[PDB]
C-alpha cells in the first residue's frame, strides 16, 4: 500500500467533493506510519498561505491527529475552518491552540473575531481584553 500515492489520491478526492473518502486515504498515509506527515504539514498550512481553505481543512484536521500537539496546525487550522464560516470548529481549535501557548494574543484576537461572526459579541470581549493586554504594554 503506497502511502506517497495515499496523500495525494486523498487530497484529489478532497478537491473534487468526496472529502469522505479522500479522508480515509489520508488518515491511512498519515499514521504513526511516516513523515508523510511532514509533508502533509507543508502541504496543509501552505494552502492556508495561498487562501485554499477548502483544501487546507482535511489535511490540517489529520495532520492535528498524527502530531496533536503542533501549535501552528491548531492556529492555522483555526484560521481556515474561519475562512469557511466554520466558526464553533474554529474557537474549539483556537482554544487547544491557547492551551499550548497562553500568551499568544493574535489568538485571542482570532477567536474573538469567530465569536463576533457568531454575534457573540458578550463572549468575544474578554479574547479581546486578553489580546490586548498580551502586548505593549
Amino acid at each position: 500500500f503506497d502511502v506517497d500515492v495515499a496523500l495525494h489520491l486523498g487530497i484529489a478526492y478532497v478537491k473534487t467533493g468526496a472529502v469522505d473518502r479522500g479522508t480515509e486515504l489520508l488518515e491511512r498515509s498519515l499514521a504513526d506510519a511516516p513523515d508523510n506527515v511532514k509533508v502533509a504539514t507543508v502541504l496543509g498550512l501552505t494552502y492556508v498561505q495561498v487562501q485554499k481553505y477548502d483544501l487546507a481543512v482535511p489535511l490540517l484536521i489529520k495532520v492535528a491527529e498524527a502530531n496533536p500537539i503542533n501549535f501552528n496546525v491548531r492556529f492555522r487550522l483555526g484560521v481556515a475552518l474561519d475562512n469557511l464560516g466554520r466558526f464553533d470548529e474554529a474557537i474549539d481549535s483556537f482554544k487547544i491552540a491557547l492551551g499550548l501557548r497562553p500568551n499568544e494574543g493574535k489568538v485571542h484576537r482570532a477567536i474573538a473575531f469567530s465569536y463576533e461572526q457568531m454575534g457573540r459579541h458578550e463572549e468575544a470581549l474578554p479574547h479581546f481584553k486578553k489580546a490586548n493586554e498580551l502586548d505593549e504594554g
